[PDB]
């Protein structure tokens, strides 16, 4: 495979989130977010029981870091800011955080000093405390006017430079593993202290998508003439496929895609949830007045997929999100894997599904222009390096970059509107509910070793790619 396969104009990159990568989570004035709080006070949920207090310290590493991502020729890099870091209580009234506002600057004018254009989250999960504290974070509307301020924010000091804007990252992750399986921050479930698997999900979902809303009218309005950027949303897109041709199976892939992938795209295109969804919850969920479904209709210029994996989805044989689909989802059939097993348990290797998927938002949604904003797989953290000599040939990940990239490719020769794709992830990283036994990294991270960096095999992979 080649680059110059590839249009001109779509971007190559690797991706990073704040509280994954930075560390420096007490110091320079940053605020507590939710994900401090989840690991150091719900250890038993993270399975290292680690947390992300350094991380890999990108905070103070990261000029080093984009000299190896020079080196390797890549054109974009993905990175999220943490709220808490600019505004320590999550209020304009808190006080901006001047040295977090100089971080964000200093690796901005960094990656372009480099020849390498920002994609930056305005928001991947690191939610301040003090808002959880205040009013139950994304479970109130007061969420949307404090995500509102720090957009503008964001977009102010940043948008002259910035040019690639997510508002969220997977907000269905953040709200299934948040606020059904309390498995990640703030960990709320109906074991739980705290919950409601049932109806709590589909009001923070309405609140996400009403803080996109908010983010994307105002880019619109206020900053898209002068900065000349573009602003989209990520969601997570595990894709599935019916079980077999029974039109019931049929129905139930149609059924769990509407669950995960429509629940947040169909109101972004649309204007509206689901009809699936709005049939089986009824008045659980809520319901968007006409002002809100117009600002949300095409609230885009990108949709972001993060495609690792794909299952089948069978029709199902105490309300909950988990069991509202009425369906099942498995990636074994007549016990064959759908694809080869990885370290994480949700991650097959099935490339031919990103295709898959590619084609069904085209065809579900009028090709809307979207990226691949992660698409990656994880070796177990055996260690460090002289622990794990072998952790460096993976020609695992160098295969499975290398087949979905050849989809990513028919996907374009099919006529779909795909123009980015962003590997997951640059360097070995925290992550969540995992801690730090998955390693997604093209750079090896020896958390024993001073954080020393080593690039991997697939590392000189895509330098190759790239450089043809």
């Amino acid at each position: 495979l080649k680059r110059t396969s590839f249009p001109k104009k779509f971007l190559f990159g690797a991706g990073s989130a704040s509280y994954q990568y930075e560390g420096a989570a007490h110091i320079d004035g940053r605020g507590l977010s939710v994900w401090d709080v989840f690991t150091k006070e719900h250890p038993e949920k993270i399975a290292d029981q680690s947390n992300g207090d350094v991380a890999q310290d990108f905070y103070h590493r990261y000029k080093e870091d984009i000299k190896s991502m020079k080196e390797m020729g890549l054109e974009s890099f993905r990175f999220s800011i943490s709220w808490s870091r600019i505004l320590p209580n999550g209020k304009i009234s808190g006080g901006i955080n001047k040295l977090g506002i100089k971080f964000y600057n200093n690796l901005i004018d960094e990656l372009l000093a480099n020849g390498i254009k920002p994609l930056v989250t305005i928001y991947h999960w690191d939610l301040p405390q003090a808002l959880q504290d205040e009013y139950g974070g994304f479970l109130s509307p007061k969420i949307v006017d404090d995500f509102l301020e720090y957009a503008n924010l964001v977009f102010k000091e940043f948008g002259d430079r910035v040019k690639h804007w997510a508002t969220l990252n997977e907000p269905n992750i953040m709200t299934q593993q948040g606020y059904v399986f309390g498995a990640h921050a703030p960990g709320r479930c109906s074991n739980c202290p705290a919950g409601n698997s049932g109806t709590e999900p589909y009001i923070v979902g309405h609140h996400l998508l009403l803080c996109h809303a908010a983010a994307f009218q105002l880019y619109k309005q206020k900053y898209k003439d002068d900065q000349k950027g573009i602003i989209g949303i990520t969601t997570a897109t595990q894709m599935a496929i019916p079980l077999n041709d029974n039109v019931a199976n049929l129905l139930a892939a149609s059924r769990a895609i509407d669950f995960n992938i429509g629940w947040f795209l169909h109101p972004v295109v649309y204007g509206e949830y689901p009809q699936t969804m709005r049939e089986r919850l009824g008045s659980r969920l809520p319901k968007f007045t006409e002002k809100e479904s117009e600002m949300l209709k095409q609230s885009f210029d990108f949709i972001g997929l993060n495609y690792y994996s794909t299952d089948y989805a069978a029709a199902s044989s105490n309300v909950s999100y988990t069991t509202d689909s009425r369906a099942t989802l498995s990636a074994i059939k007549d016990g064959v894997p759908i694809g080869d097993p990885t370290f994480m348990s949700w991650l097959h290797i099935y490339p031919e599904g990103i295709l898959t998927l590619l084609r069904y938002v085209k065809e579900r949604y009028n090709n809307p222009f979207v990226m691949i904003t992660e698409n990656g797989m994880a070796d177990e953290n055996k260690g460090s390096l002289a622990e794990d000599p072998m952790a460096l040939k993976d020609n695992v990940r160098i295969r499975y970059h290398r087949e979905h990239l050849y989809y990513v490719l028919e996907a374009i020769k099919e006529g779909v509107n795909v123009g980015g794709y962003y590997a997951w992830t640059w360097m070995d990283d925290f992550e969540w509910g995992s801690g730090y036994t998955p390693r997604f990294g093209l750079n090896f991270v020896d958390f024993d070793n001073d954080l020393k960096r080593t690039p991997k095999d697939s590392y000189f992979w895509f330098k190759d790619f790239l450089a043809n």
